[PDB]
């Protein structure tokens, strides 16, 4: 209503997983995710350890709408395709998803005030789902 | 013939500016540019100081053809639009070009065995044209 504008409302901002990290500091890094709006439907995305200024992960995305059901967070490296479930946006990487030469599988859940991400590399594997809460 | 396939032939590979750097080492860094083909019309691009393994600049691009005259090296951060001159591909950044929050102006020339680049930041300025020669 429109779906893409609602997505962008939820998607934009700064998120961090303090509660997750603090609750098991030896398992989960404390990471800050920033989705900064450049233009309408254009965001600069980045992830950083909270004690660092420089992100370890960084790119710019276009937000595309594919009628009727889909929101695509687009980058040539890896599109993430979101569907509205009735409660949140559920996202999954396209098949050809790669970071920097490594096949990647990504999942994401976008809520009104949380962003959950799940990234798995062919060789490097994964830690599981990060739970990022959106900052005020 | 087709123009986009010729572009991709010239664009793909590894380039470095040894002669430029060596000739004035206090002015020009020795940098290696790699254009690695992931898929048809899909490349992973990176620039690194030659003594480093990790690039300082890194992204994935889609190669798009816009009939009749244009080749677009696409990334949501900054499209570079190339025209065939009769001798080489001349490239210029789209107006909305940004790296990571800084307005950027980019120019490039793509030859059969060289790649020249020119990047200017709003605040940081520029060094001028880098002269990268394509490695065998
Ligand atoms: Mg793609
Ligand atoms: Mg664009």
């Amino acid at each position: 209503n429109s779906m893409i504008d609602k997505f962008c409302d939820w998607f934009e901002g700064e998120f961090d997983n303090w509660t997750q990290a603090a609750s098991n500091p030896t398992k989960w890094a404390h990471i800050i995710v920033k989705h900064e709006k450049i233009s309408e439907y254009k965001y600069h995305t980045s992830s950083r350890y909270s004690y660092m200024d420089k992100p370890y992960r960084e790119q710019t995305v276009d937000i595309e709408y594919v009628c009727p059901e889909l929101i695509i967070v687009h980058n040539p490296a890896c599109d993430i395709i979101f569907k509205w479930t009735g409660i949140y946006f559920e996202g999954e990487s396209e098949p050809d998803c790669q970071w920097n030469g490594q096949p990647l599988d990504s999942k994401a859940r976008l809520y009104a005030d949380e962003y959950h991400t799940w990234d798995v590399g062919y060789w490097e594997g994964s830690e599981g789902f990060f739970h990022f809460k959106k900052n005020v």
